[PDB]
């Protein structure tokens, strides 16, 4: 004491919270791409008949 | 993009659809035959009398 409280100082407290993936376990690829759009094709083969 | 965009194309999904062998499974016997009929004969032998 006197002209300022002496002090000790602990071990700081650092919360770090996170945002933890879930939904990325099922976009399993990565594909990069410098152009413009994404085109699919959709195909659908009617086979099952007699 | 300009007069037209351009594109990257992933791969084709392909909906096809099949339909398995559940009714064949009891068909075990092939018989590649030149001829015209095919002949069976049945008997049935009733001995159980008094």
């Amino acid at each position: 004491a006197g002209l300022y409280t002496t002090y000790q100082l602990l071990e700081v407290q650092r919360k770090l919270k996170t945002l933890p993936a879930f939904f990325l376990q099922w976009f399993p690829r990565q594909i990069n791409f410098q152009e413009d759009m994404i085109a699919f094709d959709k195909v659908i083969q009617d086979v099952t008949r007699v």
